[PDB]
């Protein structure tokens, strides 16, 4: 019946990305310091996790989305959202 | 099961440690010393947190979920107020 | 139904750990640059939570895994996964 979210930050101001697992979509909404607002993230799972790190200034999100078993890393390194390396036999 | 998050920031380190359990979200806290039950007390079926560091000064943000609303909480070091975090 | 995962990473390489929830086993997926790995987290529980810090470059990562009620904290200090003091 509840949703189900993760969160990121990076520095000081800081941004926030909050990640909502609802009804098998995972959306994303985001703070840069003046208002949230909506993310490009958009993809299929009931649950999610996220981790983040920066290299300098430039962020790098990675994001695991689960459906049954099947989990699927989304990657940000600057650039737009694709899908990452990660599998595992669950 | 309960449903839990934690952050932590620092070398000590200091930890926070949230758990959702039958509708209510309560806070263990770790500063080096032994844990604690912190102030953080708020509704909620599922939680995330994160934080940040601006110096020496540690800012939380909880993220605390009942159906499909998310309300955040935010600690900024002295207690906790509802964030302007709003979903669709 | 679906597993429920807890992510961390450190480092600019950067490493990874990924923990999955599944049927009351808790389990480790590893990234240290090169591919990923199963690795040596093996514990139960329903439901799992993450934290590391970094002290100079020795990680430290403390995984929450709940069954029911309790919250067990497993502690990775450099040698191995030994269980650790948190307590709720
Ligand atoms: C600039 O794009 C915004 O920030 C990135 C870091 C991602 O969170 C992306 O989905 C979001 O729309
Ligand atoms: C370069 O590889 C990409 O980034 C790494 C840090 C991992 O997240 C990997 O699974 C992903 O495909
Ligand atoms: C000093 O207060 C303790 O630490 C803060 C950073 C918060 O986690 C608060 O809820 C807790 O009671
Ligand atoms: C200053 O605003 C507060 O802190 C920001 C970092 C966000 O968490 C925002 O939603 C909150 O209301
Ligand atoms: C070197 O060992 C690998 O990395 C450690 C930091 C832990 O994640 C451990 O479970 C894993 O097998
Ligand atoms: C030294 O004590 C160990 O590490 C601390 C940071 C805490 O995680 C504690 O519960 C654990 O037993």
């Amino acid at each position: 019946s509840s949703v189900q979210t993760a969160a990121t930050s990076w520095g000081t101001v800081p941004s926030i990305r909050v990640y909502t697992a609802n009804n098998g979509k995972i959306t994303e909404r985001c703070w840069d310091g003046k208002g949230w607002y909506t993310g490009a993230f958009n993809e299929p799972g009931d649950n999610v996790s996220v981790t983040s790190w920066l290299v300098g200034s430039a962020i790098h999100i990675r994001v695991y989305a689960s459906t049954g078993t099947t989990t699927t890393e989304w990657c940000w390194d600057g650039n737009g959202w694709t899908k990452g390396a990660y599998t595992s036999t669950n």
